[PDB]
């Protein structure tokens, strides 16, 4: 699986959530951050299966972009293990 | 080494800290986050040696779980380098 | 590219920003975090080309250190993909 970090404009969060939900991604973690005096941003983190990474990245690009400055970046990371606390089950 | 991200219920932080301290892990970084309208969560990040990753994951699972919905996830990442700012010493 | 996470004392942020700007690094994401009852810290995240990782790490070490306790750590991660939301262009 991969972790996708998207740093976006705060008012683009509901756009991105809505569009991701359409391609079936709903679980996400959101952090308030400062982007560099600074601009408030939100950091979206979602961990998804490898075969939907492209769909997710593309979806975030399409929805979060304004064509203007400050639209933000997407960072994708390899994830070694994913464990559910409820059950102890590993990876997904 | 590995970085362990645990997204948990906020009132489970002291449980997890206490239990980790028992197996000798005390250094951690904590972030307030929103989990998906949303529920407040805390993100615990700890960077540990490879041979205690299992112990830590298991400890977090045992302490943070409620058997119910919302218990959260653990994400484990490879860490390329770990440097101490005090001394410049690399990895651990 | 690599992602560099530096957990530092909050009043060291402008020091680090200023010094990084000198070696040409200006884009960064900053998060308020708690370091372990706890001390307020700031988490700096910057994603940089491989050949300036050493320069950046060294710069953060030199500027952020006080020689005393609590100076913090630098964690370096491999980054699979970096995508700009404005253009959809991948990696850098
Ligand atoms: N190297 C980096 N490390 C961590 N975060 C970054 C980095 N570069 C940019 N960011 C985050 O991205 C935000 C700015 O995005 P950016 O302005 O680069 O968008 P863009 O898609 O390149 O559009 P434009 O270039 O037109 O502004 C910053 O607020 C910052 O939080
Ligand atoms: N794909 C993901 N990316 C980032 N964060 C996530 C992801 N999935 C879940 N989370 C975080 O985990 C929290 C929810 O955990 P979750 O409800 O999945 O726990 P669980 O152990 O699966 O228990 P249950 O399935 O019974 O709820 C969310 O609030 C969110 O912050
Ligand atoms: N294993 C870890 N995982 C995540 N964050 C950590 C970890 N260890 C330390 N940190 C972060 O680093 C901060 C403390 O840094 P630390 O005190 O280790 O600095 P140092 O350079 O080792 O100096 P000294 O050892 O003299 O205090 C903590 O507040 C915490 O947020
Ligand atoms: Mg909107
Ligand atoms: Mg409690
Ligand atoms: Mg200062």
């Amino acid at each position: 699986m991969k972790k996708i970090d998207a740093i976006i404009k705060p008012f683009k969060l509901d756009d991105v959530r809505e569009a991701l939900a359409e391609v079936g991604i709903t679980g996400m973690t959101v952090t308030e951050v400062k982007g560099f005096d600074f601009l408030p941003k939100v950091k979206i983190e979602i961990v998804v299966p490898d075969d939907i990474v492209d769909t997710c990245v593309d979806t975030i690009i399409r929805t979060a972009q304004t064509g203007k400055i400050g639209d933000g970046k997407i960072f994708v990371f390899d994830v070694a293990r994913v464990i559910r606390i409820r059950t102890g089950e590993e990876d997904d």
